[PDB]
């Protein structure tokens, strides 16, 4: 995935996946 490339960009990473899942 592009995670190892940038920093931690986890962030709104999680954001979108909340409403993909919740």
């Amino acid at each position: 995935f592009f995670h190892h490339i940038f920093r931690p960009i986890v962030h709104v990473g999680k954001t979108i996946h909340r409403l993909v899942t919740g």
